């Protein structure tokens, strides 16, 4: 049991080190679900064969298969971790690739046989699972492909849109509803606390927190363009105040994590590069604040990294962005074509210091050592690239000063250096992007439809109240301090138990009966079956013949 | 596809513009000019109108900004992502949507080309500057298609167009047929059964002797 819970992740909790087992234990029964016990004694064991045929008999076939996919991932981490042969590490990274097929393919069946009892399959609490939905253990097991099937991420957007009805138009009307509130009481509504029922609801709270965005960043551009005073202004308050509350949110998030050791939470949340960039930035614009109610120098610095700040806020709006189905993916392409254009512009940096050094220092013979040598040669070089290739600013005419001793190589080097800059990289950066596009296509797909459900899960756990005015929800966690019907789970009684055991277990009959019956009649099996007939049938025919009384 | 791209360039001109406009000029009262500064420099730029010293002027010299050295840096950035990285993955884009897009676009002008044909034919043969004419005579006849939709015909030839129908579908199921039963799937399976078939036979033969 204790090496279950190490292996799994920090939430689980086996059915062996619970008190009750360990009472009963202490006095040394059965077991109501013997497979469940034998798929994981296979699973651990590293019996392939064994652990298959234990997964197909008994209930709840689709955790035992997540459950072991998740044990053969962490058991091959912790075989490659310790240095092994690295041959048992691929066998048991194939365990879990097929055990996450096996899960992939009993899920499409059940949705295609199904829908509403294949969504109430993946929702409804495991009790022999440590409490968690087969989303929990899918996710926990980093199974993209599971997440991007269609019947997640039809739950997901059910999860998603809360307790309203509405699918065709939404968000203008979510919009409207913020805006104006006596517009709640017009909507249809799931089967006075419909205004509970709806301020509730993830997409709300979406659109709650991306209004009071857009106006944070109407307040800060404001307050950067304009003029500023000695004493912030009340636009300037309100920024500070939305920056103040932002960093106590982010220490609240960072309190409440999974793990139970301080130093622990800080490197799980410290994870996602939009946390550590927060953070950053945020230390940042209290330093400038720190250094704007100063004298008019220490003031000036202080505006200076308001205005270096600004952009920080600018580009994340691409966050807010990734939730349109069409503006994720492509941020996470530029993000893996960042990555391809490195490298060529490692070379064309290469190529411009050596066009820009021997153009200042044939040009300019008679300088002393000033750092505006170190300028010159980055400068104009880089900007001639872009359409400033300005004749008579290189290449002067030299009534007339007299010119430079071999000061006519500059033109034709300047020629070259265009013709490599503008002509080979570009294009063959451009042939690099064009043929490498579709695999990072539908690997941000495949990501994205991943990432909605951390989307949806974070925007569920959020405060109702948008960070400007989040204080006073703060301040109720305190009054609370002293004093999941939906969104994760879904309980259900025993009857509707019984009916989703019975479903599964239809369904994952129908799926091996159905892939038997297609390799049955695959060409190949046919031609095989049919090639030794014929060879036994030969055989039988020869004997015959050769056996004759007349 | 263009308009989605044209957000994000939207996104990275405005925070360059932003920075710049606050950076350059700090002694500057709320007028609406500032929401043009914004937009206009940073777009033009990306077009081929780098202007140094109208951008990161050079400052007998007036002295210089606090910070004013930030701002070409952050224009090797912006003209980096602008030009090199979001156009290139635009072209791409386009690059790899171009046989489906061109596909459906043949169809659609192939399936338009009867609207065309159709609007044409029932308007008037006199063009808009002097249809005026056409209408006036519209409203004479409003007190008082042999060809380009339909084509009537007679019983023989009515009673001939039904039997070569007939004899088109009947060609139709045959030669399906015929292309069914002789695919390689049909032939192995039809083969497989009957040697099953024949195996069991001639187990029973075997099996079944007097001598
Ligand atoms: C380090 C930040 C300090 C902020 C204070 C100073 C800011 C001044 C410079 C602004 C730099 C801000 C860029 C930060 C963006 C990185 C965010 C990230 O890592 O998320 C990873 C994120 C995912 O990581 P995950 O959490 O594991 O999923 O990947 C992305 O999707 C990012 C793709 C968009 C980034 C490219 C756009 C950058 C253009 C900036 C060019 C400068 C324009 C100047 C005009
Ligand atoms: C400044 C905004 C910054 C935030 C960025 C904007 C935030 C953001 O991007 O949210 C996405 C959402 C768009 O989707 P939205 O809810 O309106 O509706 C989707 C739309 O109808 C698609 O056509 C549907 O199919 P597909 O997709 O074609 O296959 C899709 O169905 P499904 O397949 O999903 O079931 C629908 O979900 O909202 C808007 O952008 C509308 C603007 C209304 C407000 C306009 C004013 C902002
Ligand atoms: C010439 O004389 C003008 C004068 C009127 C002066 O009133 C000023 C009031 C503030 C206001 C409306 C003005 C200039 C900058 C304007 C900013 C530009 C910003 O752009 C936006 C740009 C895009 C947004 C994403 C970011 O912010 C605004 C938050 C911002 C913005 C529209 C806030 C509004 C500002 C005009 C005449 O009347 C007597
Ligand atoms: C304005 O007055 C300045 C003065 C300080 C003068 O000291 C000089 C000492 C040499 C030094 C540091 C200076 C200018 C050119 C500098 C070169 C630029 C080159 O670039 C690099 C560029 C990139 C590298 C790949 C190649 O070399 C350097 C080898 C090179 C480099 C950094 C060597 C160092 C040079 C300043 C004030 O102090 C009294």
């Amino acid at each position: 049991g204790l090496v279950i819970e190490y292996l799994m992740g920090g939430a689980y909790r086996c059915n062996y080190t619970r008190k009750r087992f360990r009472t009963l234990y202490h006095n040394l029964n059965h077991f109501p679900f013997p497979f469940h016990e034998l798929m994981v004694w296979a699973v651990l064991m590293k019996r392939q064969k064994m652990a298959l045929f234990f997964w197909q008999h008994g209930e709840e076939a689709m955790a035992k298969a997540l459950v072991a996919c998740k044990l053969c991932k962490a058991m091959a981490h912790e075989a490659s971790e310790n240095d092994m042969v690295d041959d048992i590490s691929q066998e048991l990274n194939h365990n879990s690739r097929d055990f996450g097929q096996l899960a992939v393919e009993l899920l499409d069946q059940s949705y295609k046989q199904d829908e509403q009892l294949a969504m109430k399959l993946l929702t409804y609490e495991l009790k022999n699972w440590s409490n968690a939905t087969c989303l929990q253990l899918a996710v926990a097991a980093k199974h993209r492909d599971f997440i991007a099937h269609t019947c997640s991420q039809m739950l997901l957007t059910d999860m998603w849109m809360g307790r309203l009805r509405m699918r065709k138009n939404s968000g203008l009307k979510v919009i409207l509803g913020i805006l104006l509130p006596p517009s709640i009481l017009s909507l249809e509504f799931k089967n006075g606390r419909k205004i509970y029922e709806f301020y509730n609801a993830p997409i709300v709270k979406f659109w709650f927190y991306t209004l009071a965005y857009i106006g944070y960043l109407m307040l800060f551009n404001y307050i950067v363009l304009v003029k500023m005073e000695r004493w912030p202004s009340t636009q300037e308050w309100i920024v500070i105040s939305y920056i103040f509350t932002l960093g106590i949110e982010k220490m609240r998030e960072i309190l409440m994590s999974e793990p139970g050791k301080l130093l622990q939470k800080v490197k799980v949340w410290l994870q996602e590069y939009w946390n550590v960039t927060d953070l950053i930035a945020i230390l940042l614009f209290s330093v400038g604040m720190i250094l704007r109610l100063q004298d008019q120098p220490f003031r000036s610095d202080g505006r200076v990294i308001y205005c270096v700040n600004i952009i920080y806020w600018y580009i994340r709006l691409l966050d807010i962005f990734g939730v349109n189905k069409y503006l994720g993916p492509y941020v996470m392409m530029i993000g893996k074509m960042m990555i391809d254009m490195m490298y060529f512009v490692i070379i064309m940096l290469v190529v411009l210091m050596s066009f820009g050094v021997a153009r200042q220092a044939i040009l300019f013979p008679n300088e002393e050592p000033s750092w505006k040598l170190a300028k010159n040669i980055f400068y104009m070089p880089y900007w001639m690239i872009y359409g400033e290739v300005f004749a008579d600013q290189i290449d002067p005419p030299c009534q007339l000063p007299p010119c430079k001793t071999g000061a006519w190589i500059v033109p034709a080097i300047m020629a070259c250096y265009l013709l490599v800059a503008n002509i080979l990289l570009v294009n063959l950066l451009i042939a690099v992007f064009n043929n490498t596009f579709f695999e990072v296509k539908s690997i941000s797909n495949q990501v994205w439809k991943f990432q909605r459900y951390q989307l949806i899960m974070t925007f569920h756990e959020r405060p109702v109240l948008p960070p400007p005015l989040i204080i006073f929800s703060h301040m109720t966690m305190i009054f609370q301090h002293v004093c999941r019907d939906y969104g994760l789970k879904l309980f259900i009684t025993d009857d509707e138990l019984k009916k989703v055991h019975d479903f599964e277990e239809q369904c994952i009959e129908e799926y091996f009966r159905e892939k038997d019956d297609r390799f049955n009649s695959s060409n190949d099996e046919r031609i095989r079956v049919t090639s030794e007939r014929v060879e036994n049938m030969s055989m039988r025919l020869e004997e015959v013949n050769e056996r004759e009384h007349s």
